[PDB]
């Protein structure tokens, strides 16, 4: 079964692993075996997750030094402004789809909890200007060691920009030393992309195991008003792809169906690992060897988008806030639901690219409409129900969190003529 | 208003931010708006500090590998003996000015606290040998990530010395691989020096906010006998520059007025950041692109000096120990006043290159003459007053801390003739 | 004068430091000055340990990227299979001598404690599947900074393998950039081996000071039934070298006496520092410039062996399980002594390469045969006696731990035709 596994096409092999993993997970769940999946299956998932985690800092660091030196700082800034306008725009849209979809499913209207005028609590802000200053690393080695992507993006861009100015200086010796430094990062970056390719041969096993574990643990839990939550959240995400991404893709002259075909590996590992950051190496390699995007773009947009652009998380928080407000019988007035638009965008910007991060940031969004997490209050009680299904919901939103990054990257890269069109012609 | 800032000459621009920040802070603080300074002004300073901090480890590491490869270990060792002989010599001189000036200002004679005969406490053993053994890093990657300058100095010197012996090898491949590695550090260090320059275009703004905030918070507290302390410390610091450094520079045939002219960016950044380590990239760049010192000198002396050479701190401990001993009515006998000379030199050596460290190390100087920090005893109370004005005193003392590093580097480089004499003529 | 010491040939000079150092330390122990040794001598030994520590991550990372890129992955796996088979074989064999040598000395039969039937700790469970998974680093920068050797071995091997495939591509640019990167690691590894050479000029002093402090503290403490332990462990370790290693070395056609002659720098450094990982740069350098092994082998086997292959530790735990069981009047039945073989091998595999780690993992071996560490029970009382002499036993067992790694590396390297015979030709 070494020849039987490797020769079968890898397009449909990661997908075979997902489907069979999900059913295997569901059968283990109704029948009560989820503990064995956690023992004898999940480690294979865990192994696959680690192999991807291992590549994030080198590949983000090296691709961005190389990419930032490959494009004038004038265009880099132009790429920054565009991707951020794409990012906030599609994120706002995601919160919009969240609320509409939630109203249509009448989420949490059968929960029937009582409540009262909320308990007055002094709101911690939490404070933004420190969040921005912390983008600037004080010790870039420590940032590498602590795995901080956003400060590393900052150092990487700075060094890459500095390297080019040096290679154009008059003194021959400065040119060769700067080139030598750039080749080291290029050699490392080319070596990282290569290793991502080898790991993706194990991905069906890891994907199978990851989905098997999640489906066995939390499948039993999608039953009641939570089933209505799960069904709403996935409906909304779909619309964010099918309307927002496709229309935006089609408007800019990218075939949406070819985009989804190329993006799938980024989408499926985003799904089972439920970490945008942990999935980043797959996303970037899709951008290079599938989408045809230049390293001078996706080396910036993708690691940045993995953190600040989450349409999936933004939409998941839209749906569930309505759940809590309906579960306690204090439905959100229309003027309240507009505040959600602003504060969900912010919360999704601020969630980490790691499993579970969005459900915690949901609390900030609840506190913004006047629903406080005071234990053991009924608002705190509804919030607990949402946490029960969180993995089931995390898979979906992590996938849309990463997909929107690719859709934006390909769209921005097209308008900059850094997209390689030979990769999109059908034959 | 943003359109006149760039065209105005960037020669002295960093000094206007210093004065106008000092004046703006003194006014806003006296009006009870010192809180507004802290909110809307200080972050621009905090940004200028982070951008400099991010460069300390890369630039210290890369400049010292490159420099140590460019010089003979016999000479470097000789440079070591010279710079260390200069370092403690001028520090001893600084404690001397502290005591004289402090006596001249009769610091703390209006305090009138009235303590009794001292109490004996340690209560913990101090350790010097471990302090030396800690010069040798156990994990140089860990040392980089923890931002420990002296273990990096040790490892970098070794790697640089090692590279040249490899480039002198009889085997073509070993020469080429060592050449390749040296070009990496050279390319990296050249990129760090470029970035320090770009940051310094922002330095006026960063300088303005830092001074503004310090003046706003602590301006109001320079009123009582603490004003006499402030006046003594700055008078002494002035003398350390004007007598010790000028005579030493002039004895060795360096123009003192031109020296202060080149050092100003380092001097003002030390003043406002109150961190020798954080100012190091500005200091080293001053030493490269202003003084004309070779990397074989300043890439060793300057990071070393940022820790072990503090004349400013040594003198601040002279003045303030006299303040505390006079404030409690137990003035220092001359033989105690001589112990301060030795123990401030020791305390200044062991003081970190980061804000506030010398006021902690002050405690040891007190415990050496018999003034113990037992709470709530009067020694602990006088010490507390000194901490109240500490930022105002840190700005001055940090500036003299790096200035002596430059003066020693320029003097040492001259005696070894790695100082480039073409920068000090006008043509 | 410094100028006289530095010019004396280092062949036997590290040995003069060990021999004079051990003797010196013994004198202060009977004479009650061992506190002054800890003060005015030991810092020179501790300095020698820090300088070797600073080279471990650079030399392991750089040598293995270089080495792993110079050998086909197909062959690297075969090195892996061979060295692991040697490792489990010789580790078991070491535990076997541990029991033979240990019963021969009748260890701890005069102690005469209670103990009665013990009370049972059913916690903690050993965790493996995780321990294996953590071999894959999640952040290689984090692994370097935290000094985690095994994940760095994993990352470096992967990177070495990838660099080679890259130098084989069509585009000049990919060839050229991958070539550039390889040379950086090549320059770095070559610089590390050089610096190990300089540190070995200080090593006689460091060796003197380390063994002096150990003989000074724990010298007074071999008077008892513990003296029989010191004698057994050292007897066994000796047998592990002269029987197990020598017969194994000779089968494959390596002169055993030349092996000990070249290995001595690593053996004495493992002995005094009591850290296999701390001694690694000497071990790897002895392997390069003395044994003549290629970086494509010793850069893998030696860092891997520094953790998972400990024959000294395996034989040490064999000896002391018998000590504890006889001390309480519950001598080990034969079937218990078979469990030890499996579980001492497992425990030795899991023992860290740092001082004292083997006495801690000893608890895992006792806990397998029913001798439980519940305080203040008599079993816990015997274990305390073993910890009292632990340094004396650690010096010896760390040496056999490192010696076995070299013997395995040289044996495997011969069967792969990577050993350079001009170093062995008389
Ligand atoms: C227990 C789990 C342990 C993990 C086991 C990993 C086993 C990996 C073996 C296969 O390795 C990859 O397979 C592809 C060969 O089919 C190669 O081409 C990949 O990379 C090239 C990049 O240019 C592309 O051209 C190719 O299309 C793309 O498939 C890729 O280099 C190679 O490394
Ligand atoms: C959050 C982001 C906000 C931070 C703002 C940073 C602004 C950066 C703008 C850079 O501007 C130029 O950079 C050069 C730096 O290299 C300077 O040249 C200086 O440095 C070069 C070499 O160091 C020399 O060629 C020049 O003569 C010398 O003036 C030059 O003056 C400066 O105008
Ligand atoms: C109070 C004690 C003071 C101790 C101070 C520290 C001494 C540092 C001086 C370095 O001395 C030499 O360094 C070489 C390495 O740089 C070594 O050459 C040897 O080692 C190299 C690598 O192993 C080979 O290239 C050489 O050919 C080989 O002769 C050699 O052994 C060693 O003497
Ligand atoms: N797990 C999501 C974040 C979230 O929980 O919302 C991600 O990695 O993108
Ligand atoms: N500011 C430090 C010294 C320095 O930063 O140079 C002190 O407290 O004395
Ligand atoms: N200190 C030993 C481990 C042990 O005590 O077993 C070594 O490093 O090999
Ligand atoms: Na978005
Ligand atoms: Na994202
Ligand atoms: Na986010
Ligand atoms: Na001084
Ligand atoms: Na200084
Ligand atoms: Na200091
Ligand atoms: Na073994
Ligand atoms: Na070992
Ligand atoms: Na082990």
């Amino acid at each position: 079964l070494l020849r039987r596994y490797l020769d079968y096409p890898v397009l449909w092999k990661i997908l075979w692993g997902l489907v069979l993993g999900a059913v295997f997970g569901l059968i283990a769940g109704h029948f009560g075996y989820a503990g064995a999946v956690k023992t004898y299956i999940k480690p294979f998932g865990d192994l696959f997750v680690r192999l991807l985690k291992m590549l994030v800092m080198p590949i983000v660091l090296a691709s961005l030094v190389v990419g930032a030196a490959s494009i004038s700082p004038a265009r880099l800034g132009r790429v920054g402004v565009k991707i951020v306008v794409y990012y906030l725009a599609t994120s706002a849209m995601a919160v919009f789809f969240g609320l509409i979809v939630g109203r249509l499913f009448n989420v949490g209207a059968n929960v029937n909890l009582g409540s009262g005028t909320g308990k007055a609590i002094e709101a911690q802000p939490p404070s933004l200007v420190q969040t921005l200053l912390n983008i600037v690393p004080t010790n870039p080695f420590a940032s590498l060691a602590k795995g901080e992507v956003l400060p590393v993006i900052f150092f990487a861009i700075i060094l890459g920009i500095a390297i080019t100015y040096l290679m154009n200086r008059n003194e021959e010796r400065v040119r060769k030393s700067a080139e030598t430094l750039l080749r080291v990062f290029d050699g490392l970056a080319e070596a990282m992309y290569l290793i991502v390719g080898g790991v993706m041969q194990y991905a069906p096993i890891g994907v199978f195991a990851l989905i098997a574990y999640v489906m066995a643990e939390q499948g039993v839990r999608v039953v009641g008003p939570l089933a209505k939550v799960v069904g709403a959240v996935y409906t909304g995400l779909f619309l964010q792809i099918v309307i927002t991404y496709f229309i935006l893709l089609k408007v800019f002259g990218i075939d949406p169906i070819k985009f989804i075909r190329k993006a799938k590996d980024a989408m499926i590992t985003a799904f089972v690992t439920r970490s945008s950051s942990g999935t980043l190496p797959v996303t970037m390699r899709v951008a290079e060897e599938e989408m045809g995007v230049d390293k001078g773009i996706f080396s910036f947009t993708l690691p940045l988008g993995a953190t600040i652009n989450m349409d999936g998380t933004a939409l998941y928080q839209g749906v569930t806030v309505l759940f809590v407000a309906n579960a306690i019988g204090h439905p959100l007035t229309l003027g309240q639901q507009l505040v959600v638009v602003l504060t969900a965008v912010l919360a999704s910007i601020g969630t980490a690219g790691v499993p579970g991060a969005g459900a915690i940031m949901l609390a900030m969004v609840l506190q913004s409409v006047g629903l406080d997490l005071t234990p053991g209050s009924p608002v705190a009680l509804a919030y607990a129900m949402i946490l029960g299904i969180d993995a089931i919901l995390d898979m979906g939103r992590t996938m849309v969190n990463v997909t929107g990054d690719l859709a934006g990257t390909v769209i921005v890269a097209k308008t900059e003529k850094e997209l390689d069109e030979s990769k999109w012609i059908s034959h």
